[PDB]
RNA sequence: ACAU
DNA sequence: CGATGT
């Protein structure tokens, strides 16, 4: 209903599907960009969208923050809640730096605690999400 | 169908 | 138009 403006957006940017996956997370309120993960070379979208999700996780969680996290990718809120992202891209010599990474945010959520809210951004009634990346 |  | 997902 309402927008949580106190929260964090993510969002993940691409060339080609699959392709060159990059993220970022801003606040909310006023579109400052918080992190941007170095493009990764090859990817997908909702392994991205997923990455970008944990990532504001552990971002807050360093921070001793409470603020919830927007993302309007229903495969990745739903990958995090599982604590399992159910990729179909093949495992293979140049999908390895992605799925490492991956394989290491999964670790991270099965060995460690938070309450952060993960909320779905509703597009259709809000506009993008403040982290696109407009492209 | 919905979400990207 | 293509691809990633529930
Ligand atoms: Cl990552
Ligand atoms: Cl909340
Ligand atoms: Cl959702
Ligand atoms: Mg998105
Ligand atoms: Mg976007
Ligand atoms: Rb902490
Ligand atoms: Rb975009
Ligand atoms: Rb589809």
């Amino acid at each position: 209903e309402e927008i949580i403006w106190e929260s964090l957006s993510v969002d993940v940017g691409s060339q080609g599907n699959p392709g060159i996956v990059e993220y970022k997370g801003v606040d909310t309120k006023t579109g400052e960009v918080l992190f941007e993960r170095e493009p990764i070379p090859i990817g997908t979208n909702n392994m991205g969208e997923f990455l970008a999700i944990v990532h504001g996780l552990r971002y807050l969680k360093e921070r001793n923050s409470r603020k919830p996290i927007y993302s309007d990718s229903q495969t990745a809120i739903k990958w995090v809640k599982d604590k399992k992202a159910k990729s179909t891209l093949v495992r293979n010599e140049e999908t390895a730096l992605i799925w490492k990474l991956v394989d290491e945010a999964e670790e991270w959520l099965n060995t460690h605690t938070y309450e952060t809210p993960i909320l779905k951004w509703q597009t259709d009634k809000w506009g993008e999400i403040k982290a696109d990346y407009g492209r």
